[PDB]
């Protein structure tokens, strides 16, 4: 009609997406064409797979639930669209979207069906390890908070309980040199008072590492693998808000010793960190570098442009439970400040020419 | 090769895909062959669009990524798949996946295209609504965890304050009748002591509240919408390690007064939850259903065929920091409980009948 048969067959041979052709013979859905495209995706040659229905691809993986929805539309006529686990020839597994249009033949008296094919290894195996990524986040941030907040509220209440020890030591003294007949009342309630101060020191302690429980090590990691791994989750919202984005990696600085789990936290918090405070900036602009820093050290940089520091706010930064934000913890730069510096490096953070933020830490 | 160039234009001209053939003209791609699917994709017709190149469908929206990609893929004669911003012919907007394969027809000399496209408005919908979720989850994730420890090392440091104000007040009631020299002293160091407990009851309360300033809101909220939500967190893995999800629900019993937030975490929770006990099943089932139920509410059950519970284990359970596991906090269970009760309804757990566990919330 539009165009001639063959020309729009010779598109179909050469295009870059698998295409098949399928006859239906009974509960059998035999191939009766595939293009060059599906012998590359699955690895096998037309001549061998003709005929036959492409559930061979499944081979033994038969507990997937795209497979009965297939079945349904294929018996109801209705066009489907399902990822499947396939196999190659090699036996190499891939995702496989099935693209299936019913179609029938009058001529034929006899229904056929057209599939399109794509490989979805890719985009499965990047979205997985993102969930991954996502679980490995939010499971080391509710840890990382807490522990931040025990220890905080430890600190703050070391001075109050032990106060309150030294004026008992300070009345068992004085009550001493007492004859009066219910002395002895009042220092066995005052040991009952030091116990209890005692043993709220025990509490805190208790609580503070029911928390801290399950600590790590390090390890080799790359610089470029986890910046990317952390924008993969940090630096998400760039493209809607127009953020303008720079890596500038060294590759001679590119490997580091450092627990990728801890490192990517604090590059996620620098980065939201970095997104808010452009939001309502005109020149929006984060970049981030690595250099080699100390005496054999290496640093890597993350600036902005966003909306900077007052005079007071600098050195109020990287202390627990300082925030701008209405709704601000202060424990993200709190927690990233003693990250680094265990990991052998400085953090710290100072204005930049535009009037932004810029953070600094080194990593060996 | 296989069948008839009829029979294969039968298929592409059904097939539930749009698929364009397109015809090189200098810097054109002018369409030469458009299926019914891309006419009710695009909503234009085929004599209307036919013989001049598709870029009309980006109307004036060219700050697109994907136009220079297909450009440089088209001059290059490599294939390209990219998404792209497209507007129908009433100018609605839908994301449009273009697959296209550049082909060189000898008989011509000349270089035609085929492109396979889709519409995936409604994936990259959910995609940036699940990038929402994820930054959703992690905020409420952190301060809800240092939410329930605010209340959690107060309620424990609770009993031994108050002993060490309640055993100052007693002293000082046993040296009111005294004439001890050293009295006054005693009496105004245990002032101090009983000042500093006091002290330490502010700061507590003070820390809490300080993680406790975003917390109460509520909302009408849809049990539908929000279980999709957080399926889509929790349960992102249950296709691929072959979890059987089951969602019976009753339209008539789907719209609750609920705090859109503090739900949706309870799900998650609840949902990850399940996907671990059933880790190691053989059988694995996970069941979501909502019923009417009580004088006044409506009934949410999620059942699982997990390793359910020892003997021991339930009576722990909905209470705070009570875990199974390595790296549990065990307050998801006692911030799921207090928030449903906050909600108007209960929770409570049981065993199932296949060895597994199943939790029950109401709401309004
Ligand atoms: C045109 C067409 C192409 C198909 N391609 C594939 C494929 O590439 N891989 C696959 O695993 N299943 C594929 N299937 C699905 C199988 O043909 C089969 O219908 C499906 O596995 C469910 O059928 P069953 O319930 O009889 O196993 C395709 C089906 C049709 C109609
Ligand atoms: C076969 C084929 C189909 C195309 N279909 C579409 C389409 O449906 N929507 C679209 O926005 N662009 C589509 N394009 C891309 C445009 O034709 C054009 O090449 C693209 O906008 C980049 O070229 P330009 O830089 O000259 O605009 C298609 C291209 C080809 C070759
Ligand atoms: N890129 C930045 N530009 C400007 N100010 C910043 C930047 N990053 C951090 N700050 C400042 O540092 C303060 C503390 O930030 P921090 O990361 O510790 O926590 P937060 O963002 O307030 O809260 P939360 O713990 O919920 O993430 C912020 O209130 C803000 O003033
Ligand atoms: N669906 C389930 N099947 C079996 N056991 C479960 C299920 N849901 C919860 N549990 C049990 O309940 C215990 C407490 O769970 P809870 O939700 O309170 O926290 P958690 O998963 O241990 O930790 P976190 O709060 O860090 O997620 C778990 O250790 C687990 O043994």
């Amino acid at each position: 009609h539009m165009i001639n048969a063959k020309l729009l067959q010779l598109m179909v041979e050469h295009s870059n997406d698998g295409i098949v052709v399928a006859e239906q013979e009974g509960n059998e859905s035999i191939l009766i064409y595939v293009n060059p495209a599906f012998e590359r995706l699955t690895g096998y040659c037309a001549d061998d797979i003709l005929y036959q229905d492409c559930r061979f691809l499944q081979g033994e993986d038969h507990d997937q639930p795209g497979i009965a929805i297939i079945r349904e539309a294929i018996r109801e006529g209705r066009p489907c669209c399902q990822v499947l686990r396939n196999y190659r020839k090699d036996g190499s597994l891939f995702w496989n979207e099935l693209s299936i249009t019913p179609v029938h033949n009058e001529a034929d008296q006899l229904t056929y069906y057209i599939g399109i094919q794509r490989d979805v290894t890719e985009h499965q195996q990047t979205q997985a390890r993102l969930q991954e990524l996502q679980s490995e986040l939010v499971h080391v941030s509710r840890l990382s908070a807490m522990g931040e907040m025990a220890s905080a509220l430890a600190h703050e209440l070391n001075q109050p309980l032990a106060a309150i020890s030294n004026y008992m030591k300070g009345s068992r003294r004085l009550l001493a040199g007492s004859s009066d007949p219910n002395t002895p009342k009042v220092e066995s309630a005052l040991d009952r008072a030091a116990e209890q101060a005692l043993r709220a020191g025990q509490i805190i302690r208790r609580l503070r590492d029911f928390v801290a429980r399950g600590e790590s090590e390090k390890r080799v990691e790359s610089l470029s693998k986890l910046i990317e791994e952390a924008g993969a989750l940090g630096l998400a919202g760039a493209r809607e808000q127009n953020v303008q984005l720079r890596f500038s990696l060294d590759p001679g600085a590119d490997l580091v010793l450092a627990d990728r789990v801890q490192i990517q936290q604090v590059l996620v918090n620098l980065f939201r960190n970095a997104l808010e405070a452009m939001a309502q900036s005109q020149r929006r602009e984060l970049v981030v570098t690595n250099t080699p820093a100390a005496d054999d050290m290496i640093e890597v940089e993350v600036s902005d442009t966003g909306s900077g520091f007052q005079d007071d706010v600098i050195p109020n930064l990287f202390q627990t439970f300082f925030t701008t934000k209405d709704t601000g913890m202060g424990v993200g730069l709190s927690i990233s400040r003693s990250i680094i510096e265990a990991h052998g490096g400085r953090m710290w953070a100072e204005s930049n020419a535009s009037g932004g933020a810029t953070f600094r830490f080194t990593l060996p």
